[PDB]
């Protein structure tokens, strides 16, 4: 946890996100349960029937929070990762991290919070600043090791 | 592939699971071309006309395993490589991540086979547990070193 | 970055595909302006109405793509890293790598740019082939570590 001083800040921020994603699951399947809709035939007949086996305006939109995770955090993983690893000062290293666990945290409440426009599209752009910082800074560094 | 007892472990069970997740891919286009239901007009045009870009229920079912895996193996691969590393007992790491690769096979085959209810909704929890086990001991792990 | 020969060559493809990803977010979301079809109630009534809470046959075109994209880069992600600390010949290493690069990019070219059947689809079978040729690297790599 320590080959680099950015990553335990990259790993806990890392982890946490992790973890929330996997909160996003636990919901969703809350959700399906109390709106009764299921994807799956053989999930609905266990529920009460076959006319539970329909679509739902709220499941739909879990589905869509957990993609737009999909979407940011697994290439985070792999950037905030390797970026660990290219010596970042590690205050602005974690301050990357910092901002991109807590601005992938607010976009996830604004969402599923129905929460106005454009709450949920800012927390999606600051978030994606250190992501960007950190892709950038990888491609030079490896570019020039070719 | 050894700068960690577990790590031979990880790398067996990471790459069963990704070339597993590959073997659904191509189920998927197999149902595509058996059902004659294209997701695009160019391609239902090139099989037979434009009454082929449809959808159809048992394509829809490989799309939601295939998204499942996507929510759950990507995470154990970062989870299970971290944690590989924060040397856990090699006998209690490839436990965690046998129970994780048997679980998660065992899910695909249930989803796909449309088995009866609970079975596919079991094999996802115990496919969890490994993982809710490797989150929680790297966040100790690297909360602790901040 | 210099930790094996092909790790360079990894990580430069690996964050272009990132880079590439991340531009394919942004299409989408011009699109989704472009033709009204906001799949929020609250971004619809922010942009004229409720009425453009809707689908759009090209909104759903880049979903596609990007849900394809998670597909198949993240496990080259996985892939590629650890296939670069195998050491492999470092051409053959870049080789796999620069062909799953230009793979993946021309698939996303033929996606979006709505290319007849079957470029869309041989530009995916291109960039599987490095993939495959990793994943059983790293599997009898792995297994005779056992
Ligand atoms: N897949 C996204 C691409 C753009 C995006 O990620 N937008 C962010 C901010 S809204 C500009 C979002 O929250 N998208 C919400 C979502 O993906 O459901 C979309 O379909 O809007
Ligand atoms: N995205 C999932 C979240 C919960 C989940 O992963 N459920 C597992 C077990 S069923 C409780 C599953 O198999 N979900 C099936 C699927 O995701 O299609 C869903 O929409 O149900
Ligand atoms: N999820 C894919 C599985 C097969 C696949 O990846 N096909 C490639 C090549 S077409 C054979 C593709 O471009 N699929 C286009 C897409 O996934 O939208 C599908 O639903 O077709
Ligand atoms: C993990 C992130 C937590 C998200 C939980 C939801 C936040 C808002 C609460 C919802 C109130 C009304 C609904 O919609
Ligand atoms: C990779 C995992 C293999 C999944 C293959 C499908 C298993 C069940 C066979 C399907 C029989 C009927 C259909 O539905
Ligand atoms: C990143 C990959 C770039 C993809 C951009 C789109 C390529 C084709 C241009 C679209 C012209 C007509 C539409 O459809």
């Amino acid at each position: 946890v320590m080959s680099s001083p950015a990553l335990p800040a990259f790993l806990l921020c890392s982890t946490l996100l992790v973890i929330k994603m996997y909160v996003v699951a636990i919901i969703t399947g809350q959700v399906r349960l109390r709106k009764k809709a299921f994807a799956n035939p053989e999930d609905a007949l266990r529920h009460g029937g076959p006319q539970y086996c329909r679509s739902d305006p709220d499941v739909e939109r879990c589905l869509r929070a957990h993609r737009n995770d999909m979407e940011t955090i697994y290439p985070f993983l792999f950037l905030g990762f390797v970026y660990s690893f290219l010596g970042p000062n590690p205050f602005v290293a974690w301050m990357h991290f910092l901002v991109f666990l807590v601005g992938r945290v607010a976009h996830t409440v604004a969402y599923l919070g129905k929460l106005r426009a454009p709450i949920r599209s800012v927390t999606y752009t600051l978030a994606q600043l250190p992501c960007a910082s950190m892709a950038l800074q990888i491609l030079w560094e490896a570019a020039r090791h070719l």
